[PDB]
Formats: structure tokens, C-alpha cells, sequence
């Protein structure tokens, strides 16, 4: 339920990824992996690179 800030645009590159735009406020769903975090972007869910978001 915590929020993260998208630090960069990111276009999804595989089925389980999701696209985000810089400045988007995402809901953090799963941060157990060091490299890929599962997030909700508007009403879509998927993985983005952990380095490209910042916990709020
Ligand atoms: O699904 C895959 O294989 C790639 C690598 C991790 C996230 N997307």
C-alpha cells in the first residue's frame, strides 16, 4: 500500500512488465526482488526496474 515515484519513463518490454511515465505515483505491490518491483500504474499492474522508482 505504500507509494513510489517514477524517476524515469519506462516502456514495458515483456508480458509481466508495465509501462510508467516519469512523475507517476505508483502503488508498490511487491518489493521482495532487488531488481524488479511489482507496482500498480493507474489500473494496470506489473514489474518495473526497482532502480527507476523511489519510495515515498
Ligand atoms: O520476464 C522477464 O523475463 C523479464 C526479466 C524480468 C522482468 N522481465
Amino acid at each position: 500500500k505504500e507509494l513510489v515515484l517514477a524517476l524515469y519513463d519506462y516502456q514495458e518490454k515483456s508480458p509481466r512488465e508495465v509501462t510508467m511515465k516519469k512523475g507517476d505515483i505508483l502503488t508498490l505491490l511487491n518489493s521482495t526482488n532487488k531488481d524488479w518491483w511489482k507496482v500498480e500504474v493507474a489500473d494496470r499492474q506489473g514489474f518495473v526496474p526497482a532502480a527507476y522508482v523511489k519510495k515515498l
